C-alpha cells in the first residue's frame, strides 16, 4: 500500500539494538567471601562441582541437549581460562568466551595439546580483547542472540567485579553462590552481593529465591556447604501480584447471567519500563507471547478476519467468532469469524463503513495510527496523541466492544512512553497478555517514529479474578518474581504493516513452571 | 421522551443524614474543661474569640440574620450556665440538648418579653443528643441556611462528638489551653490518638498551634490556642502529586513560548460518600462555574454564550470568531463551538450544521444507555461514555481534555472512573475532580444508588511554568475537610437540574495566594 502504510525510518534499528546480553553468574566461596588463593581454589567440593558443570550445560526444557546452533556460553577471564587443565579445554557444551588483552582467539585454539581438537573446538572458542561488558556486546550480535540461550559468568576475581557494578549489573539476572565452610583458606578477592539501599547496589535489591539446607560433601572433610539463588528483586511483576491479591482478599463478588463468577475492584494503574530491550512478560506464569505478537501485529494492520490468526494456530479469537456467537450478537450476514470494525479496524480506519473483511477499505476512516506515527516525528509534546476503537456508532457492529480501547503516547528525553485503558481486565490470562501487546505496540511505534521506548503505564477499570482461578492464582502468588526478559529484532522492515512474529526474539524469558 | 427521567428514589439517594460541625472547647493542663458545675476561668482573651469564632460568617461581609447565621449547640448544664439574663447567645441559633427543658422552657426563663419574642427565632431545643441535633440541622430549614455549626459544650456533647456517628462529621476543634491554678475539674477532653481504635481511621493533626499568650485580666494567666483538623489525605493525593511535578517534570515549552512541568501517568481516588464533596481546601475552586457547565454537557449544549451569559466565560477564548475561523469553522455563528462534549455524551456520531439545530433521537445517546443498564444490569463492564470522536475533532472548537468515563457498582454506590488527556494541575484538575463527582452524584440519583468513588486518571499532568511560585505556596496549606453537597429540591428529569437546586455547604478553603 506504500502511502496508506507506514514506512519505517532509516533508524528504525538503531534505537531498539541490544546493547548488552543479559547474564546470570555462578561462583564459590568461602564463609568469609573469598573466592581464589590467587591463581587456584584450595577447595574442590564434589558436590559444587556437578552443579557448575549442570547449570551452565543445561537449557531451559529437558529433553534438548546443547548444540551449536542452542546451547550456553561462559564468560571467564583469561587467568581462570588458563586454571582449566587443556586437557579438559574447552568445557563442553557450552560457548567458551574468554576475556583477554593478550591471547587471540587463535592463540587460545593453539593451546589446546593437538590439532585436531583445535578443529574439533573452533566453533566453541573465541577471545574478547575486553572485559565483561565487551564480551556481553559481542554477544548480543544476530550470531549469538538468540543462538546463545543464557550466558554465564563463570568468574575471574576481576569479572565478578565488573559484573557487580552498573553498567553490566543491570543485566545480571541471577547469581547462583556456594558457600562452603573452608577449614582455612582466607584468599584474596572478596566476592560481596551490593546490600540494598547502599549506593554500590544502584537501585537493585537482591533477594535471595532460595537457599539450600546445609549440607555435607562427599569428600574427604566432610565439608558443609549451601547454594543460594538470588535475583534483583522485580518491584514491577509485583505490582501485579499486589493487586491480584488485593482482589482476593479485597474484591467485590459478581455472578453474571452464565452463574460466571468474578471478584473485582476498580480503578488500577501499573507502570512498566521499556528500556534497554525490557519486554514485560510476566515471570510467575508463563506467557502466550506467539499469540500476544500474531495479534498486535493483526491489529496494526487493520484486520478484522479472526482465521488468520487461527491459522497460525493462535485461538484466541474462536469463541467470540463463532456462527453461533455471532448469531447471538446479531451478526448474521458475517462470515465466521469475521468480527467486524472491532479493535484494529477502529485504529486504521475509525468510523469507516463496514460490510465485510476481504473488502477494501484503504483510505477510509480515519487512520488514528497513521497520525500518531507522524505527529511523533515533528510535535512530539504535542497532547492529543491517543487512538480509541471505542466507537458507539460502530460498536454493535462489532462482535463486541474492545475490552484495551483506549492508548496515549508521551515524549521526553526521546523516549516513546505509552499509557493503556482497560475497561475490562482478566487478571488471571487477560492483564499478562495486554501488558506484552502493548509494550508490544509501544516499541514497534518507537521504532517507527525515530524513538527509545519507554514506559508503558496501564489504567485498569473493571479488574477480575474469576472464581475458577482463585486457587491457581493463589499459588502463583507464592513465587516470587524474576528478572524481566528481553525481546531484540532480527530483521528490520520497510513498513510497519511488514512485520512478522519470527521478525523477533525474546531471550531470556526463565517463567517459573505451569502451576500444579 | 428524549430526556432521562429521575426515579422516585431520587431525593433518598443523596438525603444529608446530619450536619457538619465544629467544636470548641476551653481546658487545663490537665484537659478539665471545668468541675461540672461552671467553668471556673475567665479568660476574656478566649471570650472574644469563642464569641468571634462562633458569632461571624465567612463572607467578611455579611450580618448575622435568621436567613444567614451561625449555629450553637450545647447541653442544658452549659445553656443553664450562661447568665439568664445574657440568654440566649446573640447572634447565633441557640441549640440545647435536654430531655425536660422544652424550647418554650428555656425561653421562659429570660426575664422580659420584650426579648422573649425578639428571640423565640434565635432558640431551640432537642430531645436528644449531639446525633440528633446535628440530624436536626440537616433538615432543609437549617441547611444551608446555618453557615457553620458549633459545639459549645458540655462533658456529654463533647464525649459525643468525639466518638462515631458525630464525628466523622467534625470539620475542626479549636482548644485554648489555660495555666490552671485550680485544679477544680472532673471531666476531661481527649481527641483520639492516631492509630488507635477510638480514632476511627480519623489521624488528628494539628493545623495551627499560637505562642504562650498572657491575658490583660490582671492574673497573668498563661494560655493558649489549637486548631486541630481531620487529615485529608485525599487532598494530598493532588498536593503531592504537583510537588512531585514542579519537583521532577519534564520542562516543556509550547510552540508559542509557553512553558510546562509534566509527567505522565497518575491516578487519585475520591470519596463521594455521605454527600461529601471533594472540592480542594487549598484553593477556593469555582462551584458555580463546574456546576453549570457539567448542566451544560448532560444537557448535550454546544453553545457557550449560554455559559458566558450566567457569568461563566471558561469558554470565551475558543468561543472566538477568531479562534472559530482558525479552526476554518467560518459557518460557525460565534460562541458556537461545534460537536464538543456534550453533544457527544447525548448525539455521538450526529452530523453537526449549528447549534440551533435539534438533535433530540440524533446519534448515539451513551448518558441515557449508561442510566438504563445502571438499573437493570449494574454488572455490565461496558458503562463508559466517550467524547473522544475523532471523525469529528475537525468540526469541534477544541478536542476534550477529559475525553472519557467508565462505571461501576458494588453494594448499590456508584464509582466512577474519569481519563483526562491533558491536565492543568493548577486550575482544571481541581475543576474536573469537581465535575466529574458531581456528574456521578448526578447518575447515582438518577438510578437509584449511591454516589460511591471518584477515579481520577491522568494523561499529560503539567504545571504551567509561571504557576511554580504560586503553587509552592499552596503546598505549604495543609489540606482541610471536603464540604459537602446537598439538594434542596428535586426534578423529573435529568437535564431539566438546575445550579440553585444544591447547595454546597461547610467549604471553608484557604484564602487566594498572595500572588504579589
Ligand atoms: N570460587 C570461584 O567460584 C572462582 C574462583 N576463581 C579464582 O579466582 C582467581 C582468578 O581470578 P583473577 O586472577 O582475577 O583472574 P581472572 O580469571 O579474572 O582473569 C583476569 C584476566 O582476564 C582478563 N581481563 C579482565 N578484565 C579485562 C579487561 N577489562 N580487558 C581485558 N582483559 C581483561 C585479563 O587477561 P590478560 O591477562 O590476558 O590481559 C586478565 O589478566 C583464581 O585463584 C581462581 O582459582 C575463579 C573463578 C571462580
Ligand atoms: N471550659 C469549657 O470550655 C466548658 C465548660 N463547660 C462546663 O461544663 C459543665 C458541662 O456539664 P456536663 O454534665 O459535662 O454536660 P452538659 O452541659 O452537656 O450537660 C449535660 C446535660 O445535657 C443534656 N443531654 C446530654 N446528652 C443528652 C441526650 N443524649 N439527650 C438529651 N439530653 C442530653 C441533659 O439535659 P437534661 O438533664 O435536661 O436531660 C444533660 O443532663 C458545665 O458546668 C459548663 O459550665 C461547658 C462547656 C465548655
Ligand atoms: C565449580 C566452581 C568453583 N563453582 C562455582 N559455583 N562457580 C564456578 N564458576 N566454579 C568454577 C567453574 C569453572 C572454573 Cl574454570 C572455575 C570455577
Ligand atoms: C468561652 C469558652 C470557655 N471557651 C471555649 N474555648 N469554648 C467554649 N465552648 N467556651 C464556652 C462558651 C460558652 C459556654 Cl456557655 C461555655 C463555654
Amino acid at each position: 500500500m506504500s502511502l496508506f502504510k507506514i514506512r519505517m525510518p532509516e533508524t528504525v534499528a538503531e534505537g531498539t539494538r541490544l546493547a548488552l546480553r543479559a547474564f546470570s553468574l555462578v561462583v564459590a566461596v568461602d564463609e568469609h567471601g573469598g573466592i581464589g588463593d590467587g591463581r587456584s581454589i584450595p577447595w574442590n567440593v564434589p558436590e559444587d562441582m556437578k552443579f557448575f558443570r549442570d547449570l551452565t550445560t543445561k537449557l531451559r526444557g529437558k529433553n534438548v541437549k546443547p548444540s551449536p546452533a542452542k546451547r550456553n556460553a561462559v564468560v571467564m577471564g583469561r587467568k581462570t581460562w588458563d586454571s582449566i587443565p587443556p586437557k579438559f579445554r574447552p568445557l563442553p557444551g557450552r560457548l567458551n568466551v574468554v576475556l583477554s588483552s593478550t591471547l587471540t582467539t587463535q592463540h587460545l585454539l593453539d593451546g589446546l595439546p593437538d590439532e585436531e581438537k583445535r578443529n574439533l573446538h573452533a566453533d566453541s572458542i573465541v577471545a574478547v580483547n575486553g572485559g565483561l561488558e565487551q564480551a556481553l556486546r559481542l554477544l548480543a550480535s544476530p550470531n549469538y542472540t538468540p543462538s546463545i540461550e543464557t550466558v554465564y559468568c563463570i568468574g575471574g576475581g576481576s569479572v565478578y567485579a565488573e559484573a557487580l557494578r552498573p553498567p553490566c549489573v543491570h543485566l545480571l539476572q541471577a547469581i547462583y553462590r556456594t558457600t562452603i565452610r573452608a577449614s582455612e583458606s582466607s584468599c584474596s578477592v572478596f566476592f560481596r552481593v551490593p546490600e540494598s539501599g547502599t549506593e554500590a547496589a544502584a537501585g537493585i535489591e537482591w533477594q535471595r529465591e532460595t537457599i539450600s539446607e546445609e549440607l555435607t560433601s562427599a569428600n574427604g572433610n566432610e565439608t558443609k556447604y549451601y547454594f543460594e539463588k538470588l535475583i534483583p528483586r522485580n518491584r514491577e511483576e509485583e505490582q501485579y501480584l499486589s493487586l491480584v491479591d488485593r482482589i482476593i482478599r479485597e474484591g467485590n463478588v459478581k455472578h453474571d447471567r452464565t452463574g460466571v463468577g468474578t471478584l473485582s475492584i476498580f480503578g488500577a494503574q501499573m507502570r512498566f519500563s521499556l528500556r534497554n530491550n525490557r519486554l514485560p512478560l510476566l515471570t510467575t506464569k508463563r506467557v502466550f507471547w506467539r499469540g500476544v505478537c500474531e495479534e498486535l501485529l493483526w491489529f496494526l494492520r487493520g484486520e478484522t478476519y479472526a482465521k488468520k490468526l487461527s491459522d497460525k494456530g493462535v485461538h484466541i479469537w474462536d469463541d467470540n467468532g463463532s456462527r453461533a456467537f455471532l448469531d447471538s450478537r446479531g451478526l448474521t450476514e458475517y462470515e465466521e469469524m469475521d468480527l467486524g470494525p472491532v479493535y484494529g479496524f477502529q485504529w486504521r480506519h475509525f468510523g469507516a463503513a463496514y460490510t465485510h473483511h476481504d473488502a477494501n477499505y484503504d483510505g477510509q476512516g480515519v487512520d488514528q495510527i497513521k497520525a500518531i506515527v507522524e505527529t511523533l516525528k515533528t510535535n512530539p509534546d504535542d497532547r492529543r496523541m491517543l487512538f480509541t476503537a471505542w466507537n458507539p456508532s460502530a460498536l454493535p457492529r462489532m462482535a463486541l466492544p474492545p475490552c484495551h480501547l483506549l492508548a496515549q503516547f508521551y515524549v521526553s528525553n526521546g523516549e516513546l512512553s505509552c499509557m493503556l485503558y482497560q475497561r475490562s481486565c482478566d487478571m488471571g490470562l487477560g492483564v499478562p497478555f495486554n501488558i506484552a501487546s502493548y509494550a508490544l505496540l509501544t516499541i514497534l511505534i518507537a521504532k517507527a517514529t525515530g524513538l527509545r521506548p519507554g514506559e508503558l503505564v496501564h489504567t485498569l477499570g473493571d479488574a477480575h479474578v474469576y472464581s475458577n482461578h482463585v486457587e491457581p492464582c493463589n499459588e502463583q502468588l507464592k513465587r516470587v518474581p524474576r528478572a524481566f526478559p528481553y525481546l531484540v529484532f532480527r530483521r528490520e522492515r520497510e513498513f510497519l504493516e511488514d512485520y512478522e512474529e519470527g521478525d523477533m526474539e525474546v531471550i531470556d524469558y526463565a517463567p517459573y513452571p505451569p502451576i500444579s
